[PDB]
């Protein structure tokens, strides 16, 4: 059997390599497989999309419906890092790939990967590392060290699967924007890390025994501040926050709302036409194609805004130049799928696919029985060599 290394670079847009010199990614395209682009799950958030990659399920089905743990009764809203340690958020009836693999005699590890630092139905990941609260995500010397550690897990601790997470270029994209020179310098750093990764695989004699997947969770688009028709809840005339019991706003282009008892119809009629670029739905009427709304955790009202626009609640508190979370049909939200290894063909480009199919692939690559999921293995199977 071959080992598996899945690497994710947060917020790597499908065409980030097109206006940057990416020698190592280009080589990996020659030596392996590439998707024209990969369509992420909706919502296009970090944690929900990452969990889809390791469960093969749409977001409504695995239950991680937001970067933030929230609780409508207690009114708690925990940011991304804190939520990485809330077990009940991730252990909601779906089983990520580490746990499935370990029940079938494999050893699996998570390095900074969302959902990998908690237990599922009482089981823990064989090896797990979680970053600090104020972690620095762009330190290249730290990147190379983490790869060294992951390599030791493969060789010294007889691990078969590792999921390794990097917080760039999402961080740099957010701060300076996806079209900035800073982003491109960060993509250049990523590309150097791809080469270090492949060189580290060869140095450890795993080139012919280890399959490598390099992907991401979503893309990134610019937020124009020059635009004037901002989505501001505090400027909706016939709407009042007096009708809201719980709210989740001021977080990119996705919002949720739980009105006080009996005021749901009042709030809805106020907001359904409030802004031509804010699409508000009753939970039942939210588009099925998104595969997002039908989860008990989602609130009776949810909404999303058009590309380039974020949702402002009581007061504007968002200043990022780039954002994600938008419609997964938007090209700017599309992301990458790259892979190389003994089981993978070479020089192959495939038409786009949804990220929900990565799970079935990884399970076939590990020779394990997949949990029931929303993907289909026939989608990505052309990527693999025919056996003899
Ligand atoms: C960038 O990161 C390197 C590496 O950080 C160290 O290794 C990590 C994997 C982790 O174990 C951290 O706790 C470590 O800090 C930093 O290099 C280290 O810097 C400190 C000085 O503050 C020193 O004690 C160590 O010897 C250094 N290690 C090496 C290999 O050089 C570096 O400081 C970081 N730089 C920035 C600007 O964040
Ligand atoms: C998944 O999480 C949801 C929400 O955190 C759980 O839903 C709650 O479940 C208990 C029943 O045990 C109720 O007391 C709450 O009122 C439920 N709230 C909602 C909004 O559904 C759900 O039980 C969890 N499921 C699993 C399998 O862990
Ligand atoms: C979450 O990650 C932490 C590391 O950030 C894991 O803790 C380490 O576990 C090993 C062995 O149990 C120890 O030698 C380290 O000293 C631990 N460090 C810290 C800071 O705890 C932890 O096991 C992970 N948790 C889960 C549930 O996987
Ligand atoms: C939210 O917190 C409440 C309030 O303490 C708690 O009783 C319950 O476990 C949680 N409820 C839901 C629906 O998550
Ligand atoms: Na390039
Ligand atoms: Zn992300
Ligand atoms: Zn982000």
């Amino acid at each position: 059997q071959n080992k598996l290394l899945l690497v994710s670079f947060d917020g790597f847009r499908w065409n980030y390599d097109q206006d940057v010199d990416t020698p190592n990614l280009d080589a990996m395209a020659r030596d392996g497989v590439k998707a024209r682009y990969m369509t992420p799950a909706f919502v296009t958030m970090t944690s929900p999309c990452h969990f889809t990659l390791v469960t093969g399920k749409y977001i409504e089905n695995h239950g991680v419906v937001h970067n933030m743990y929230y609780n409508t009764t207690s009114k708690v809203k925990l940011p991304y890092h804190a939520t990485l340690g809330i077990q009940r958020w991730w252990d909601n009836g779906s089983v990520p790939i580490w746990i499935t693999a370990q029940r079938q005699g494999l050893r699996a590890g998570s390095f900074f990967y969302p959902g990998g630092n908690v237990t599922y139905q009482g089981v823990a990941v064989t090896r797990s590392r979680k970053e600090g609260i104020a972690h620095n995500y762009k330190n290249e010397t730290e990147w190379r060290a983490n790869i060294d550690t992951v390599m030791a897990w493969f060789t010294e601790e007889d691990l078969d699967l590792v999921t390794l997470y990097f917080g760039e270029p999402d961080s740099t994209g957010h701060r300076y924007g996806p079209e900035s020179p800073e982003r491109r310098e960060m993509v250049r750093q990523v590309d150097r890390t791809v080469g270090y990764l492949r060189e580290s695989i060869a140095r450890n004699h795993l080139t012919d025994r280890l399959n490598l997947i390099i992907t991401s969770d979503h893309g990134m688009t610019t937020v124009d501040k020059r635009a004037g028709d901002l989505v501001e809840f505090h400027k909706f005339p016939n709407f009042t926050f007096r009708d809201i019991e719980f709210e989740l706003l001021d977080y990119g282009p996705n919002g949720m709302l739980l009105p006080k008892e009996g005021r749901l119809e009042k709030v809805y009629d106020a907001l359904k036409d409030a802004h031509p670029k804010l699409h508000v739905y009753k939970k039942e009427a939210f588009p099925e194609a998104f595969h997002y709304a039908n989860n008990p955790r989602v609130t009776p009202l949810l909404m999303y805004s058009d590309l380039g626009y974020v949702i402002h609640g009581r007061i504007n508190v968002q200043f990022n130049n780039g954002e994600h979370g938008f419609d997964n049909k938007d090209m700017d939200m599309k992301t990458i799928f790259r892979a190389v290894g003994p089981s993978f063909r070479a020089g192959l480009e495939v038409e786009p696919f949804e990220s929900v199919h990565v799970y079935e692939l990884m399970c076939r690559l590990l020779g394990i029985v997949p949990e029931a999921n929303d993907g289909h293995l026939a989608t990505l199977l052309p990527m693999l060599h025919t056996e003899s």
